[PDB]
This record gives C-alpha cells, sequence and structure tokens, in this order.
C-alpha cells in the first residue's frame, strides 16, 4: 500500500507514535518519507552484508525482523520479516518502537541523519489534522 501524506500522519498518530521516546510525529514523518516514500511493500537488498530492510520504515533483517536467509541474524523485535510487508503498519510500528529504545534511538537510520536532522521537518505534518 503505498500512504498519502495526511492519511499515514493521522495513523501513526493514533498508534502513539506521536513523541514516542522523544520523537515527534514530523520526525517520524521524515524518516517514512526517505526511507519508502511511504510504500508498505518497499524492499532493499544489501548485498554487502546480505541482509534486507523491509517496509515503510526499512526495518533490518539482521537485527530486528526474521527472514531466515540473513547470515549472523539476531531477532530483537521478534517479528517475521513478513509481517512488515502488510497494508496494516501495526506491526512495523511495533517494530520501530522496538529499535528506538536503544541509546542510538531514530539516529539508527542513517537516512534520518542525512535528510532529517536539524532541519525543519513541519511540511511533513502540515495540514493533516495532528
Amino acid at each position: 500500500k503505498a500512504f498519502e501524506r495526511c492519511e499515514l500522519a493521522r495513523t501513526l498518530k493514533r498508534l502513539g507514535m506521536d513523541g514516542y521516546r522523544g520523537i515527534s510525529l514530523a520526525n517520524w514523518m521524515c524518516l517514512a518519507k526517505w526511507e519508502s516514500g511511504y510504500n508498505t511493500r518497499a524492499t532493499n537488498y544489501n548485498a554487502g552484508d546480505r541482509s534486507t530492510d523491509y517496509g515503510i520504515f526499512q526495518i533490518n533483517s539482521r537485527y530486528w525482523c526474521n527472514d531466515g536467509k540473513t547470515p549472523g541474524a539476531v531477532n530483537a523485535a521478534h517479528l517475521s520479516c513478513s509481517a512488515l510487508l502488510q497494508d496494516n503498519i501495526a506491526d512495523a510500528v511495533a517494530a520501530a518502537k522496538r529499535v528506538v529504545r536503544d541509546p542510538q534511538g531514530i539516529r539508527a537510520w542513517v537516512a534520518w541523519r542525512n535528510r532529517c536532522q536539524n532541519r525543519d521537518v513541519r511540511q511533513y505534518v502540515q495540514g493533516c489534522g495532528v
């Protein structure tokens, strides 16, 4: 499913993402935009370490979800990577919350540092009614 900007912002709000671990809704929106273009079926294979990023938040198979084919794979969030390819984002949200419980927080995603950190991200939620 490819989400429309405001539709996604309200859905994240409803799932308790606004301010989770000090992270504003605007920042999660900035992250989803750059990671997947708000697309839940987005997958990215990393040839180098043989891991794959899955879903709207591009969650990595080496540490957070299990796909069976990732070398040296671990499971912190404990889900099947398949759960992160659904139209319903509840599991993807549960996984993203787990990722930011680590001290790095939202900095865990390099794309967040490149295009979201220390920038005005209001544009991602303006006019959405959140």
